[PDB]
């Protein structure tokens, strides 16, 4: 599979996340992030990616070594860590026909696993909204705990 590329912005008090909401498969919440081009540089598809659903434009912000990369099912996410975007910042994506709504979440509040059904003796996990935040998730924090505290 193509690897993706996107980002984890933070706003000032390293507090919240801003993920984005799709449709129909990509209903749940996930960070911005998309399949790279050919030819296209790893920090240029983040960007354009995170430009596309978002509209903003972390270029002038994007540290080349500031990443979480998780390797899923063979196909590798690399998001870059992009802290300190004001919460007041105005998102709008490029077409509403991909992205539904734009939010800043809680950190301490994400889930960082699903839960499964131990209580009711059934195999697997529940359905959980954030299911593709979620693995990013423990990483971020150790991440943020290694370079400011
Ligand atoms: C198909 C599995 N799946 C992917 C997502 C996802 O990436 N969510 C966030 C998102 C939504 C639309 C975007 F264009 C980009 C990012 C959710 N489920």
């Amino acid at each position: 599979g193509v690897p993706t590329y996107g980002a984890i912005i933070l706003d000032e008090t390293l507090e919240n996340v801003l993920l984005v909401q799709g449709y129909l498969a990509k209903s749940g919440w996930g960070f911005p992030k998309g399949k790279v081009n050919k030819e296209e540089a790893p920090h240029d598809c983040a960007a354009r990616e995170v430009f596309e659903e978002t509209g903003f434009d972390i270029k002038d912000y994007i540290c080349k070594d500031d990443y979480i990369e998780l390797r899923i099912n063979d196909q590798l996410a690399r998001l870059y860590i992009i802290p300190g975007i004001p919460k007041d910042t105005k998102f709008n994506p490029k077409t509403r026909r991909e992205i539904r709504n734009i939010e800043w979440f809680s950190i301490e509040k994400l889930p960082c696993h699903r839960n499964d059904m131990t209580p009711k003796s059934k195999l697997g996990l529940a359905p959980n909204k954030f299911f593709m935040a979620i693995p990013f998730i423990r990483p971020l924090r150790d991440w943020l705990s290694r370079r400011f505290g």
